[PDB]
């Protein structure tokens, strides 16, 4: 794929190779305390690092370490759901999903449109709205799995959300595929002269597939890490956010192509349970 495609490819499953060579020896052996583990780790991140940067310029490298960063975040959340206590080996597989999210919307990105294509495809999350309500449901998992540490052995409730999460992600790729250059991460006001409308596929079921998919995966991560309070939480928070974004990025889609959409709009839903869209 496109050049800044190849180079995240590289880090990402090199990144998960590494460390996954890395947390198999340190099973074996009966390496089983937290701090050496961490501090294995951490030498050995601090090798990518610099490995990384003096193989890649400023662009490439930033690139490059957030897309083996990733990696690492993938090998150790599998690590964690499959030897650590089943008092968190939920909280794996949560960091699993999480580092894939992350790094198949770069690469998605990537692909159908190669052109923009930078750290914020990478997305790493700085903002400042996310990362408050991110780390809320993780100091919830930790504190409910303290005090209540069976709330957190509940395995088929987990496996639950991570099926929902597996789905959203399907149904957010597959319309970022269907809609191709067309897709965004951001909402667009002005008008391309390629830009044309998506009604078959996925946007055939949905107005706005991709939001109804990140929708519901943000609400099975919290329905993986079994925390009672983060599920309706995660579930408003993401629903008023997608309410506005789809109201103002159906106004400008009715400016955009003018009855196609008003007849999108009779035909299709948004998606999202409540949300009419510009009526
Ligand atoms: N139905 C559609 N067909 C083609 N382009 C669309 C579209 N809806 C929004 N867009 C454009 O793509 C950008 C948002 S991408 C939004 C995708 C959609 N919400 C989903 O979940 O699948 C907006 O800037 C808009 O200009």
């Amino acid at each position: 794929l496109s050049p800044a495609g190849k180079i995240s490819l590289q880090s990402f499953t090199g990144s998960s190779l590494v460390f996954f060579v890395i947390c198999m020896f340190n099973h074996y052996y009966g390496i089983t305390n937290l701090v050496v583990n961490t501090l294995i780790v951490f030498f050995y991140a601090v090798n990518v690092y610099f490995f990384l940067k003096f193989f890649y310029n400023e662009f490439a490298f930033a690139i490059a370490i957030r897309a083996a960063f990733l990696g690492l975040v993938l090998v150790l959340g599998l690590y964690i759901k499959l030897v650590a206590p089943p008092n968190i080996q939920i909280f794996g597989g949560y960091m699993s999903v999480m580092a894939l999210f992350h790094y198949s919307e770069f690469l998605a990105i990537a692909i159908v449109q190669p052109k923009q294509v930078s750290t914020d495809s990478f997305v790493i999350n700085h903002s400042p709205q996310y990362t408050i309500a991110a780390v809320s449901s993780w100091v919830e998992f930790f504190i409910e799995t303290y005090f209540f540490p069976a709330l957190k052995a509940i395995h088929w409730l987990s496996n639950i959300g991570l099926c929902v999460c597996i789905l959203g992600e399907v149904l957010r790729k597959t319309a970022i595929l269907t809609a191709g250059s067309n897709f965004n991460h951001l909402v667009q006001c002005e008008k391309s002269s390629d830009h044309v409308l998506v009604t078959h596929g996925v946007y055939a079921w949905f107005r706005h597939p991709s939001y109804v998919g990140w929708f519901y995966w943000s609400i099975g991560t919290q329905i993986i890490l079994i925390n009672p309070l983060c599920i309706p939480a995660y579930t408003l928070a993401s629903w008023m956010f997608f309410k506005e974004r789809i109201y103002i990025e159906e106004s400008m889609l009715l400016s955009f192509f003018g009855q196609q959409y008003c007849d999108y709009q009779q035909q299709v839903g948004t998606g999202i349970p409540f949300i009419e869209g510009y009526k």
